[PDB]
RNA sequence: AUAACUCAAUUUGUAAAAAAGUUUUAGAGCUAGAAAUAGCAAGUUAAAAUAAGGCUAGUCCGUUAUCAACUUGAAAAAGUG
DNA sequence: CAATATCATTTTTTACAAATTGAGTTAT
DNA sequence: AAATGATATTG
């Protein structure tokens, strides 16, 4: 008797339930609580509106961090620990007044004054120390015995600020002997390049070097000192290489592969091993010469004073920086002075200004400063300042945005330094150095995480005793291996087969032969003799996987042939079917272990095969080549030092999908035989993986089917966004109350269907264009906002040239030019940058009827490789810009995407749709398969956009939140009438177990079966069956009746708010009672803080107030906002939160909980949602009339009869366009009640009463944004800015009727707030 | 529609780190002048907090997910038209 | 009161697993 | 990244 149709979206599911001709029943509900109605009539056809689901992400990144801050207040925990016995000696309390440093001195328990708490002392350490790097330097380079405190104040501040950890091993600083080292590349050069000597010539590398520009820069200006040798010369990459770049020696040897190198990668020394042996070990001796230069180079950026001068090259080098700024300042105040001295005072006094004062005392940014002054500086006599601001260098702050480069290994050289000056005068420093260090030094290892015992659902590191964990005993207290392991294990996955079982590595040695002879066995050939052709021999795969796999890293077709069936079998011709062009499968990690062990005879011998197993797993498991190291000892004894020391830096990653059981392990009974040996050997039925695992005649499918063993929990594993799962979980709850509300009877059918920046844009251009070697962006500027135009980013992607005719573009002519797609727009409704190209027209890509044509793909194949090259195209993009190549779009190929356009094939609505079935199915026959009772129709979004289209059931999403509950109710609809008329399409669309040109000519023509012509009858009906299925005569009426049906059932799903406490921006001090407490002790007034909370929820309390001095309690009825922060504690008590808030005698059985978007009704039907205890937001939906919805598509959207028909239905009915002001207006003004606004609106539609009917009603849909449920919003009429009326008060609402609805808004509790 | 491989792209989830920013305090401002107010001098650094907090007290946890009403439940969740 | 303007912590590195999509191979 | 609720300012 009825059916269901979901529209399931991110923000909506909208719903509908529909009887057999296709009406929508309408129903009376019981209405619950103290009302006048005791019951309601409701259309059967709603929505649900909700906020978007949230990712863990901000939630991650906050607590990663809470973590960091008390890592750090826990190094400066351990340092003092270790001061406190002697720092008692020398001072009482300083360890003290440091804690309280930020409280006024009023609460301040000791002397205002942090180091020497007096004056004279304190004022002094300032004027000879300004910055804290004048005091580093000084103990670091001083001999002199230090004060104890001093000492401290540079140990925490490298300790509380110790910079990053991304470089590996110790760093030795040798700024001095760079222009030797560079006399060094240069000879080693000239010794092998004999012929063509490059002169030194004393060019001053070492400044052209050390200097403050990129390094692709100073690569440019040193071999502009290098006559007649480019940057694109040998001498030219090498240099970059020195210079912390990634060259390219590919063009320079001859090779035919790209010979990249970087002397930061880890991979570095087997990347230069693969080049010195194609190009010779005589060119050893240069990369040696370029590694040298490196070392006494590789930290200009940061140091920038010779390391003969200090062993504090950082603190110096911040001193300059400070010293710079002093000179700099000087000099640019008498500057003023005397040409600018009217301005003076804006540039050194007011703060809001971006000035120097702005700079220090304001909010201003170095780069705002510096583009502040940018006009000053150059509107006067300086130069050099100029230089400067260009170098980004001219007043500089000690501490800005940028100090991320430094590594942590040289803020431990001055810690280091000190300890080993100081230690000669204290012997606490002497015997407890290397602690110090460790404090530094020591880090969680990512592959152990929170170091917790039990209250971590996070943590999984397990303990090798019971203590305190500390940088000190982490190593024997934290059992690192066993949580190296867990870290991996805990996340990879169990065999879906032997779920007991865990998955082998990707680079397993037998997985690899397994995945090899997977792939060998439907191999298949013949010759000219033969009748048929055969499979390959159990004699034959071990002699391929003997002779090719075991020396070749890829075994192709051309090497199957060549190599083996012409060496080995003696023939001319041969016709391989299994495997294209080469093999999938590959024994990678063989020819790796072959090359580290140099022993084939070791890997082939099958009693290894464990050891190797273990081996290539720990490879895979610990990416710590210490953990490695240790692992791998119990194998010594078979392999060199050497070896050992390069099978450590061998890595793997990446997990299989089957064990070692599934593979190697499992024996048919019958025949003692496993998969593998099956795959190796299964004589003349060479039989498959997935065959041996259904053979009914092997062991193999029972051994399996053995081992095999909440709806909240099952919907947030699958596979999606949190926003969509958030949907499918209510879409869900709404189908459980359509069925409880049709007395739990389940639908006949219930049809689902579901919905589809500038910073990685910028990345991608920057790169391809480096990556490339192209002058386009320093010839035309862009920045991250410019390349959102669509157009624009393509014509980067594209280095400014044609991707289907090799000619220049005009950056300043786009708006002339053609975004063609690739596969044709009429076949696939991809509109992504992977199918969408620039051409100065779509013409010249060939055919419009398939893939760019042959006669391109040929001119063009060269040029887009270069773009897949600098990964200005995807791999997909050039697959199907090239694809003609491979006769392009087969007539079957074409058919196929013309039935993805109606068949849904993503997973997550699969899952929806089995989720359902699953729920609505769970019956029994007696042969004992389940029982069908409900078909669940999935759908895409494309049918029902085509009906709307073509039957002008037209949608105007602008005009109210209604458009959800009839696409729900045009699903159930055309869903039920596909299959009602097609039963074949079951196999497709329903859930449960020469042609082509047909097939497609059909799935084009599906929804034929509506129209009266294209001629068809009246009524429809299936051939087989007889039944009914459609009757345009009668049934298109019902869909405008529902369609129009002005009552349909929107419900903003109610939320309780949850996540971070407040606005996070920390004020200043004021006398405000808005600022919150930052920590429990610290008073706002004096110490600032916090600012706009967030509402968890609001509360009805009625209760008693004292009002005036001699406190006669006043009775008050009001909305409190409860704070997140608030909520823990007014939960745990509600009355005594509320008393210490000022209520009294409080009526706890009449506080109401108030969550955002709860409904009120107030006087002319007239509703209002609550924003919070303080605000509300608009609560009325307008039905507006179809014939006024229909025109308003219409008109704004400007066949060729029908198009006559409807500007001919446009130009006659454009009374319309007053007719709808006029519904907006009775219903602004009974419900919005934004008069002012409303009269605004009225004067901007009558002075554009004389402009295009099109642009006029483009516009009256702006206005509906006035009109529009839920939160006041700004728009445009033409140019008018209409600024929302908000609803700041909630008093209103306090004598309302409150409105609690069911997800569906069915049935209802209506409570009159009458106490 | 399923399973294994291959290549690319994407998404979800986790851990370990860094640089800033912001907030109070500390860096004697000084010469007029009763005063409000002038002139001039200074500015780059640091201590500490970075969800208030919580008990399970860990170098842990503290912003995701889930949520009308009524009866039932610690809860999840059931029952009610 | 209720109109009206201003406001919102930012970024960066490393390490890892799972799904998913879509172009190919081989199968139930 | 908007947008929407907090908030101080304003008329």
């Amino acid at each position: 008797k009825y059916s269901i149709g979901l529209a399931i979206g991110t923000n909506s599911v909208g719903w509908a339930v529909i009887t057999d001709e296709y009406k929508v029943p309408s129903k009376k509900f019981k209405v619950l609580g103290n009302t006048d109605r005791h019951s309601i009539k409701k259309n059967l056809i709603g929505a649900l509106l909700f906020d978007s689901g949230e990712t863990a992400e901000a939630t991650r990144l906050k607590r990663t961090a809470r973590r960091r801050y008390t890592r750090r207040k826990n190094r400066i925990c351990y340092l003092q620990e270790i001061f406190s016995n002697e720092m008692a000696k020398v001072d009482d309390s300083f360890f003290h007044r440091l804690e309280e440093s930020f409280l006024v001195e009023e609460d301040k328990k000791h002397e205002r004054h942090p180091i020497f708490g007096n004056i004279v002392d304190e004022v002094a350490y300032h004027e000879k120390y300004p910055t804290i790097y004048h005091l580093r330097k000084k103990l670091v380079d001083s001999t002199d015995k230090a004060d104890l405190r001093l000492i401290y104040l540079a140990l925490a501040h490298m300790i509380k600020f110790r910079g990053h950890f991304l470089i590996e091993g110790d760093l030795n600083p040798d700024n001095s002997d760079v222009d030797k080292l560079f006399i060094q590349l240069v000879q080693t050069y000239n010794q092998l390049f004999e012929e063509n000597p490059i002169n030194a010539s004393g060019v001053d590398a070492k400044a052209i070097l050390s200097a403050r520009l990129s390094k692709s820069r100073r690569l440019e200006n040193l071999i502009a000192q290098l006559p007649g040798e480019k940057k694109n010369g040998l001498f030219g990459n090498l240099i970059a290489l020195s210079l912390g770049l990634t060259p390219n020696f590919k063009s320079n040897f001859d090779l035919a592969e790209d010979a990249k190198l970087q002397l930061s990668k880890d991979t570095y020394d087997d990347d230069l091993d693969n080049l010195l042996a194609q190009i010779g070990d005589q060119y050893a001796d240069l990369f040696l010469a370029a590694k040298n230069l490196s070392d006494a180079i590789l930290l200009s950026d940061i140091l920038r004073v010779n390391t003969e001068i200090t062993k504090a090259p950082l603190s110096a080098s911040m001193i300059k920086r400070y010293d710079e700024h002093h000179q700099d300042l000087t000099l640019l105040k008498a500057l003023v002075r005397q040409q600018l001295p009217e301005k003076y005072k804006e540039i050194f006094f007011d703060q809001s200004k971006n000035g120097y004062a702005g700079y220090i005392d304001g909010g201003a940014s170095q780069e705002e400063f510096y583009k502040f002054i940018k006009p000053i500086l150059e509107k006067m006599d300086t130069e050099e300042l100029l230089v400067k601001l260009n170098r980004e260098d001219l007043l500089r702050k000690q501490r800005t945005f940028d100090n991320g480069s430094i590594p942590h290994q040289i803020h431990l050289g001055e810690l280091h330094a000190i300890l080993r000056r100081q230690e000669d005068f204290y012997p606490f420093l002497k015997d407890n150095r290397e602690k110090i260090e460790k404090i530094l030094t020591f880090r969680i290892p990512y592959y152990v995480g929170p170091l917790a015992r039990g209250n971590s659902r996070f943590a999984w590191m397990t303990r090798k005793s019971e203590e305190t964990i500390t940088p000190w005993n982490f190593e024997e207290v934290v059992d690192k291996g066993a949580s190296a392991q867990s870290f991996i294990e805990r996340m990879t996955n169990f065999d879906k087969n032997l779920p007991n079982e865990k998955v082998l590595p990707k680079h397993s040695l037998l997985y690899e032969y397994f995945t090899v002879y997977n792939e060998l066995t439907k191999v298949k050939y013949v010759t000219e003799g033969m009748r048929k052709p055969a499979f390959l021999s159990g004699e034959q795969k071990k002699a391929i996987v003997d002779l090719l796999f075991k020396t070749n890293r890829k075994v192709t077709v051309k090497q199957l042939k060549e190599d083996y069936f012409k060496k080995i079998e003696c023939f001319d011709s041969v016709e391989i079917s299994g495997v294209e062009d080469r093999f999938n499968a590959s024994l990678g990690t063989y020819h790796d272990l072959l090359k580290i062990i140099k022993d084939k005879d070791f890997l082939d011998n099958e009693e290894n095969e464990d050891i190797l197993e273990d081996i290539v797993l720990t490879l895979t498991l610990f990416e710590d080549r210490e953990m490695i190291e240790e692992r791998l000892k119990t194998y010594a004894h078979l392999f060199d030092d050497k070896v050992m020391k390069q099978l450590k830096r061998r890595r793997y990653t990446g997990w299989g999908r089957l064990s070692r059981k599934l593979i190697n392990g499992i024996r048919d009974k019958q025949s003692g035989k496993t998969i593998l040996d099956f795959l190796k050997s299964d004589g003349f039925a060479n039989r498959n993986f997935m065959q041996l695992i259904h053979d009914d005649s092997l062991t193999f499918k029972e051994d399996i089917q053995k081992a095999q063993v909440s709806l909240h929990e099952h919907i947030a594993n699958l596979a999606g966004s949190p926003a969509i799962k958030k949907g499918i979980l209510q879409t869900v709850k709404v189908v459980d109350e359509l069925v409880k509300v049709m007395g739990r009877h389940k639908p006949e059918n219930i049809v689902i269907e579901m919905a589809r920046n500038s910073r990685e844009r910028m990345k991608r251009i920057e790169e391809g264009i480096k990556e490339l070697g192209s002058q386009i962006l320093k010839e035309h500027p862009v920045e991250n906002t410019q390349l959102q135009n669509e157009k624009l980013y393509l014509y980067y992607l594209q280095n400014g040239r044609d991707m289907y005719v090799d000619q220049e573009l005009d950056i300043n002519r786009l708006s002339d030019y053609d975004v063609d797609a690739i596969v044709p727009q009429s076949f696939l409704k991809d509109d992504s940058i992977d199918n969408k190209v620039l051409t100065r027209s779509d013409k010249n890509r060939g055919k419009s009827d398939n893939v760019p044509s042959e006669e391109v793909v040929k001119k063009m194949k060269n040029y887009w490789r270069q773009l897949l090259n600098a990964k200005l195209i995807t791999q997909r993009k050039f697959d199907n810009l090239t694809k003609a190549e491979r006769g392009g779009l087969s007539e079957l190929d074409k058919a196929g995407f013309i039935k993805r356009q109606l068949v849904e094939t993503r997973q997550i609505t699969k899952h929806v749709a089995q989720i359902l079935d699953s729920r609505m199915n769970t019956k029994y026959d007696e042969n004992d398969k389940l029982i069908r009772e409900v078909k669940v129709i999935t759908l895409k979004s494309k049918l029902v956009s085509d009906f709307r289209k073509d039957f002008q059931f037209y949608k105007v999403r602008e005009i109210n939140n209604y458009h959800h509950a009839h696409d729900a109710y045009l699903n159930a609809v055309v869903g039920t009438a596909l299959i009602k008329k097609y039963p074949k399409l079951e196999s497709e669309f329903v859930y449960g177990d020469g042609k082509a040109t047909a097939k497609y000519f059909f799935y084009s023509n599906i929804m034929n079966f509506f129209k009266t012509e294209i001629k068809r009858p009246l009524i429809e009906t299936n051939g087989e069956t007889g039944e009914i299925v459609w009757d345009k005569g009668r049934d298109f009426a019902t869909v405008r009746k529902v369609l129009s049906m002005p009552q349909v059932n929107i419900v903003k799903k109610t939320e309780v708010q949850t996540g971070g406490f407040s606005k996070e921006s920390i004020l200043p001090k004021r006398n405000s009672d808005k600022l919150i407490a930052r920590k429990k002790d610290w008073d706002p007034k004096k110490y600032g803080g916090f600012d706009s909370p967030t509402v968890a929820y609001s509360v009805l309390v009625v209760a008693k107030v004292e009002k005036g001095k001699s406190k006669k309690l006043k009775s008050v009825k009001e909305l409190l906002g409860i704070t997140i922060m608030e909520r823990s504690s007014f939960e745990k008590n509600p009355i005594d939160f509320l008393e210490a808030k000022g209520y009294k005698e409080v009526k706890k059985d009449l506080i109401i909980k108030l969550p955002k978007y709860s409904l009120f009704e107030l006087e002319n039907g007239r509703k209002r949602m609550l924003a919070s205890a303080g605000e509300l937001q608009k609560g009325n939906e307008l039905a507006l009339p179809s014939k006024y919805v229909n025109f308003l598509y219409l008109a704004s959207h400007y066949s060729p009869e029908d198009n006559e028909q409807k500007q001919l239905f446009v130009e006659q009915h454009k009374h319309y366009l007053d007719e709808i002001i006029e519904q907006i207006s009775e219903f602004s003004k009974r419900v919005i009640l934004a008069d002012a606004n409303l009269d605004k609106v009225l004067s901007a539609y009558n002075k554009h009463r004389d402009k295009p009917i099109r642009e006029q009603a483009e516009n009256i849909i702006h206005l509906f944004t006035l009109t529009n449920l839920g939160a006041p919003a700004a728009f445009k009429y033409f140019d008018t800015t209409i600024d929302r009326k908000r609803y700041t008060s909630t008093k209103e609402v306090l004598d309302a009727t409150l409105i609690h609805q069911s997800i569906t808004g069915l049935y209802e509790t209506r409570i009159d707030l009458s106490q």
